[PDB]
């Protein structure tokens, strides 16, 4: 840990605080995230030791490389590839005239190469969102923080007791599925994709029943005919409002046909439906995709 000199402190994070360090060894800069543990009272669990050692080796070019884990003075150092802009602050710089199609088509193509990469890996990522969408000059999006929900977990509040965005949960996670599956990614993505495209959140809930009704009232409420199984769920009411599905025209504009259609399957409520990443890759929407550079002020 003496081996890096912080520069300066560059997220609150979930797990810890994250610095934008550099090394004093190699000379690189990087993204260091303390994940705060104790040495008796606790000191990290072996558990997540190898859980994260196998997130080292889960190497691809749309997922931030783990550069190392240091375990030191009993405590949690994950040294990341450091990355000058995420989507959020991309998407809020490209507000008032939008991210252009072919960079979103472009940014939607890598990620779900990303997820395909993993979740052929059994990894799934949990928690995705534009904070933890990393872009580079070179018009390459990255996955972050990929693996680090499994390792440890995903609290409420983090150390800076930060609400934790529900903006883009899979209905599955939301309605108490305890066993859920690579598809909330493609959820998540979905959301994310629909945000970048219209240029505000799809979801913007703000509790877990608020996330949930607001899906509600735009996908409509689900039943077993579009869900086998969703009533038999650990936090579905018999109770919930009875809300009828919106057109998706109206819910993405002006997304051509071919991005709804996708954006309608990685929207699905039956996770066995959703479409998977690998098969997304395929979709027509991707028949003119292309990698434009994106215009970064850093
Ligand atoms: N605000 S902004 O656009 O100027 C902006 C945004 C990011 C960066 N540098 C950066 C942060 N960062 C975080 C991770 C992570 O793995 C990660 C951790 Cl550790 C905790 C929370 C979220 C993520 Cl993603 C991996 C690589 C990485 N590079 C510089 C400027």
């Amino acid at each position: 840990m003496e081996n890096f000199q912080k520069v300066e402190k560059i997220g609150e994070g979930t797990y810890g605080v994250v610095y934008k360090a550099r090394n004093k060894l190699t000379g690189e800069v990087v993204a260091l995230k303390k994940i705060r543990l104790d040495t008796e009272t606790e000191g990290v669990p072996s558990t997540a030791i190898r859980e994260i050692s196998l997130l080292k080796e889960l190497n691809h070019p749309n997922i931030v490389k783990l550069l190392d884990v240091i375990h030191t003075e009993n405590k949690l150092y994950l040294v990341f590839e450091f990355l000058h802009q995420d989507l959020k602050k991309f998407m809020d710089a490209s507000a008032l005239t939008g991210i252009p199609l072919p960079l979103i088509k472009s940014y939607l193509f890598q990620l779900l190469q990303g997820l395909a990469f993993c979740h052929s890996h059994r990894v799934l990522h949990r928690d995705l969102k534009p904070q933890n969408l990393l872009i580079n000059t070179e018009g390459a999006i990255k996955l972050a923080d990929f693996g680090l929900a499994r390792a440890f977990g995903v609290p409420v509040r983090t150390y800076t007791h930060e609400v934790v965005t529900l903006w883009y949960r899979a209905p599955e996670i939301l309605l108490g599925c305890k066993y859920y599956s690579t598809a909330v990614d493609i959820w998540s993505l979905g959301c994310i994709f629909a945000e970048m495209v219209t240029r505000r959140a799809l979801f913007p809930g703000d509790s877990e029943i608020d996330q949930l009704f607001r899906i509600f009232r735009t996908l409509g409420t689900p039943d077993e005919v579009v869900w086998p199984g969703v009533t038999s769920m650990p936090d579905y009411k018999p109770s919930f409002p009875k809300w009828a599905r919106q057109d998706f025209s109206k819910v993405v504009p002006p997304l051509d046909e071919d991005g709804r259609s996708l954006l309608s399957q990685m929207l699905h409520y039956d996770p066995n439906k959703r479409i998977s990443a690998k098969a997304a890759l395929a979709h027509p929407f991707f028949q003119d995709v292309t990698k434009p550079v994106p215009h970064l002020r850093l």
